[PDB]
């Protein structure tokens, strides 16, 4: 029954028709005889999942092994939440498993942390840090400072324009035009002071701000254009380079985040008797102390480190950001950390241990954060979503709940490092 | 309906009957009030499936929102390759959207590259980038240098002691006997030359070796130690401290990656002609290099970047990564990257670029790759377990087409910056 | 004589001045006198630096060995109990000239205190081309001396209690008026505050008038924390500094948030310049200088080193000038842009920016007097009365200046091969 | 000729656009000529030039020369270093510098005194070259890689002088450029001319073996000279070095006024935690930087070169039966230094050197007399640490 291209293509123009009423193997020929274009399938198709289904079907053809899809899953997933949304040319998903570390006693409540990752003994190693702080009277933590970054670079004639550029945007009336074009963009918006680098008739000028539960890329981006907008009222000569000028700085490693931080600075603290670093660590506060001064300090600072200062930082952080609908790759900047360990009481025997993270980029609201899966381990830790009565807490609340867990981490390896084997 | 503890147990204790005769809320009665600890749950229970249901009705009345894993998915996915391998405590997956990017004309192939990810437009843009670069003749890339690495630190008694290490272990005798050592722990196991730092009493030493397709950390971690039980031999009074001293440096930002590499270091090129900078792009090679100069290099300077001179490669990484059942914590260092943009051609106004990774950590054996979802991603791209014929190959050419896709990446977004939206 | 001598030093109204060389030296050999009592007896400077010479002398495995370390006919009075100590004499740098340097409608005779050869010759041909191309242009971004103590409270919770109240307006108020009440130019900028566990590092900032800066701010701290102290009890002065200034360390918080005077400097060199002067063309300029100054460093991992040689200037300069040349750490970061300009974009436009220029024309070895003819050929020696602060920043200005034409010839230099 | 005319009378023809037969009278000369363009023409008047021998300078240290700037010079001292006494010579204008490091000197004196050792050494020169394609910059690294490219590249190297020798290269691609880092030890000089000849000469017998090759410049801030980069840090430069002390708990009391354990808590939340937070690659030290520059200007070395040759970590820990013990040391990666050639060929920079027993040329082994001087570098480093650090904690 498959009918020519002629007829497939009147019942495709056909509006009381479409698609629904073609086979797959008579849209697949059309696409092959050039009728269709291969990616405007999303909106000819009038449902998620064939859309999905023929996608498959049409890249299988050019792989060299045509089964090579066979256990990538697509089948009956929420493509709602996806599709122009979190993702494009959509052909599946890819089940990441999840596993729980807790209970983490933060702040005199207990977590059960949701990680997803695919290393081996990761979440037992993090669970056992737990154990040990839980045993330990458990941890505190402080959000030090809040707020997302944008770092456009635009460029004046000269550098002494760019000069006068920097001197007006450090004047209160100058300062105060610029924020009063950011903080009209969202309800959020709240521009904090300014900090600006000049390179020769380069200004890189970084906008900071609160966001509230969001993450805050996007309202920010929408707040440094508006802010430019009046900036560039009052210098017309200047030329919006990029609305970022890598001065954010977002996604690869930099001191300037490491020193003025962003999203969430975020430091944890605990001390662990000398009974429970050997019941539950299987060692002594003094070896844990010697491993932690030369390998995550002179370590780090022999192999050239900038904000490196910890055993493995990046794997919680990894493992809670892919769980959480966070933005793994923003992991770069999110894992800086520097972990401090202390001989405490008496005898020198107890841990204090901390972790200090200055550039905890989170959000509970937004991106993936959206789709349901994602939510039900916010929902576990009790910070999906906005919180409406003091806006930032769940964000805040999940930093806090990123560095605690981070510092768990920290001891079960660092205890496992200075025992050996 | 629940009947008596003691009776339970008989029940489970008993060969021919087990954990199958008994209820979940049965089980369950027995994990409250101690008798099996919770993580035990699968090597006791009939299915890995009915396990998993078992931690999560625990985990639920522990929870403020008894329905919080409602939408968190767990039925019907493979556990048998997780339990033991790659997560514990294991309460479900997380599904992660999964598009296609290309494709990837790469070193005269045509790759159709996977990406998992929820950040809306990243595969879209990404496959513009594709898309300019098949239709300026494609990219070429190569692979400069091949080697894993791990950092341990020992302590010698005094830094004179410590420096007659260091010139023993600088003699090819000396080396000979690690080497020998180091070697015969597995197959792959091939020392290349050490690197090695002295901080006082301590001696940082760097192994690095080849390790077939697999990303080798075990490999690398298991010859180190029959490396330095070598060396112990030779100097008694040498404590080994920690077998990572974070010289390594695995998932922390480190100059050493940067410098000497770290796993593959590759290359990436193409020359987009000046036609399709303007009609797929929507921008002109003169405005890509303006940007590029002073986004990815001034920019990442004057933010103090080590590594950093890039617009996005770690978006690329992170969402290559996920799909193909790679560490993603490793993104931290596998992200390293310079982008170099330039004219190019007769008239010189054809846009040359290329991406350069020195540190990718990479594998397709091994940890993540051995489910089968995430095997179907590296099927598509032909790169599937351990190359027979050629040792380490399908790895070596998953770091070329994430190096590749990469600079597909920063084709895409540069342009996009450059258009001013 | 032994016994005769000790009699003729104890006579209040006599002294050593009525002893030989070798007088002196036998009393010390024989143990009747302690050698360290000799700043304190002999009265005068150049005799003391002597009879230290002579003892030292017959301690070295050559006797012979300070022969040409000349030590006669120095201001030892501005040096004593001031600049150094167990002094045996002095070191001659020589000084070269480069210029005319026209920066900002000036013209500078910029002194330079080294032992390279060509440094001087190179800096003035880049001077040459700056005035062929109409002179340069600067401005300072930013002033301002820090220093980085580290305290540390019991717990984090605490380090963090403490940040949070110097970051409101009042605990703020209260910091900068124990800082400003030690010093006239002591006026306290915004802090800058890193906590590491229990621990908090605060970097307190100000000008400093037309002194570097260092002991001024350095007191000032002392009593902000003392004050600081007052509303923390429990807070323990670790170190007065913590390495967070930071202060002859690299550091890219220095890069970042500046250190001393911030300055950027600009100039256009015409294309037939570039050719007769710099022997070398505008593509090639731009070519050698995004290769090296950017991609090469960023290559090596530097941290603020987007430059050829600004370090051979600011040291030389420095020498020359009284500055601490221990300073020339973070004084030489730099980045150096090169891009092509005018109508058919032949010109050379080059920029350097110099964010952690540490520098002064009054205190430390300024008050030298040879120092002070190298900053009087300059127009900065000393305190402007005026306006203070300015001989500072027109130093400042001149450095980053004279980095630039450095730059300029070098990579000419270089691009020419 | 010149002598038989008047100071006037040649001013007068130099202005008229239109040589003199001794070298101070030169100095007088552009003394006079330069001060007609300055503002106050008197403030020449306390810049001495008068009796110093500028025949050794003219055309070899220093050009346009109008005097000289006499700094200072202390000692501090003796500092035992590896069982001898050196009296170090410090050229500053910082008060107490001086006597500060003698304080460190006299604690380490009454601790037994300091050992050190020299682990590396070479000085480096890092061009960049460039190529048509990545793909060419790729196959030039591989070539450079071979036993057999390695050997006809370092021949060539060789040829140029007596010392050099060149040791393994570390190259790095960045697209279709390519940095290579020559490495070679080079007498007693500090070598930077040596090393730019050999690398010239070798980069000329690549070419041949890759004509599309271009050497966009002889240096590609790979080596990296006088900027701050992790390459010399990770890698070395010129000599690098380790010195260490156990400082008696009675002698850290009585001379350093504190306590090992007071010194400890310092050192790492200040010298580790502290530079960490500040963002530093290689100042893990206290002022390691103000000795460096004390006895370079004093003994002839080149001061810039302060920015690499100041890298340092300083550790501390408690040491001995009570642990009560202060363990000291320092690292220091890249020293670049020399003891003959440059402010080294100078008759009062050799002074300074003569006393420390390191001047000139090691005749019976070649480069002896640098690593000598390297390690007295670090063993007086190691001596300010020790004395600002208890100064900070007490
Ligand atoms: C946390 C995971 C699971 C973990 C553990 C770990 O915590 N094990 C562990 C403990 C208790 C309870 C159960 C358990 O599985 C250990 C380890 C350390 C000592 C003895 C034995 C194992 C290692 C390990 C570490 C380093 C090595 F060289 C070899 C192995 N790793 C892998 C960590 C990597 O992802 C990052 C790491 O490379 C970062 C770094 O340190 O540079
Ligand atoms: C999702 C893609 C990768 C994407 C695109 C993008 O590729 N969009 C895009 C594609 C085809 C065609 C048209 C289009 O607009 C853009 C973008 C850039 C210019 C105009 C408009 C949007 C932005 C974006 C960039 C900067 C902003 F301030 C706001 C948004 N992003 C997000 C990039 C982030 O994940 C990393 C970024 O923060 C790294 C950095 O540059 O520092
Ligand atoms: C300014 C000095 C005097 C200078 C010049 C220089 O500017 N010469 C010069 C010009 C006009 C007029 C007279 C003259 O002597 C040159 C040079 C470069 C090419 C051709 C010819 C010379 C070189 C030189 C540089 C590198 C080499 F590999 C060999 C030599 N140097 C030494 C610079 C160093 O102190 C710092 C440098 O190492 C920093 C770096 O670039 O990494
Ligand atoms: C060695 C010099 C002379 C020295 C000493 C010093 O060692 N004094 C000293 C000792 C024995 C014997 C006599 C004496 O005068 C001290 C100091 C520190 C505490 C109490 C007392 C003095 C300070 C000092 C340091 C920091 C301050 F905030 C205020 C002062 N400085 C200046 C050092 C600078 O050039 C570099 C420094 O800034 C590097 C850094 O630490 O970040």
């Amino acid at each position: 029954e498959p009918r020519p291209n002629e007829e497939c293509l009147q019942i495709l123009g056909n509006a009381e028709k479409g698609a629904k009423f073609l086979s797959d193997a008579e849209i697949i020929q059309l696409v092959n005889a050039k009728h269709i274009p291969a990616y405007k399938l999303e909106t000819l198709i009038e449902t998620h999942e064939r859309g999905v289904s023929i996608r498959r079907q049409l890249l299988s053809k050019k792989l060299s092994e045509p089964s090579s899809l066979q256990y990538l899953p697509y089948r009956d997933y929420n493509y709602s939440l996806v599709m122009g949304a979190c993702c494009e040319n959509v052909i599946g998903y890819m089940p990441i498993p999840v596993g729980v570390a807790g209970p983490l006693c933060l702040d005199e409540k207990e977590f059960q942390v949701p990680m997803a990752t695919t290393e081996g003994c990761l979440v037992a190693s993090t669970n056992r840090g737990c154990r040990a702080i839980g045993l330990g009277g458990g941890a505190s933590s402080r959000v030090l400072a809040d707020g997302m970054t944008r770092g456009p670079v635009v460029r004046l004639p000269r550098a002494c324009d760019s000069a006068e550029v920097k001197a007006w945007l450090e004047t209160s009336e100058g300062f105060a035009v610029i924020k009063e074009a950011f903080d009209s963009t969202s309800r959020f918006a709240r521009l904090q002071k300014l900090h600006t680098s000049i390179a020769g008739r380069n200004l890189y000028i970084r906008f900071q701000s609160r966001s509230g539960d969001a993450m805050g890329m996007n309202m920010i981006s929408k707040g440094t254009e508006k802010a430019l907008s009046k900036l560039h009222e009052y210098f017309p000569e200047m030329q919006i380079l990029a609305v970022s000028g890598n001065y954010c700085t977002d996604k690869k490693p930099a001191a300037i985040n490491w020193i003025e931080g962003r999203g969430k600075s975020v430091v944890c603290e605990a001390v662990i008797p000398a009974k429970v670093v050997r019941e539950v660590l299987k060692t002594t506060t003094e070896a844990m102390i010697e491993v932690n001064i030369n390998k995550n300090l002179v370590g780090s600072a022999m192999a050239g480190s900038i904000g490196g200062y910890n055993a493995h930082a990046a794997n919680i952080v990894t493992a809670i950001y892919i769980a959480c609908g966070q933005d793994a790759a923003q992991n770069v900047g999110s894992s800086n950390c520097i972990t401090l360990m202390e001989a405490s009481g008496p005898t020198n025997e107890d841990l204090y241990i901390s972790c200090t993270m200055p550039s905890i980029e989170i959000g509970t609201v937004g991106g993936g954060t959206n789709l349901l899966p994602q939510q039900a381990c916010l929902q576990m830790l009790g910070v999906q979503g906005a919180c409406k009565d003091n806006p930032g807490e769940n964000a805040r609340q999940l930093a806090r709940i990123v560095c605690g867990t981070v510092m768990a981490g920290e001891l079960s390896l660092m205890a496992a490092l200075a025992a050996g084997h």
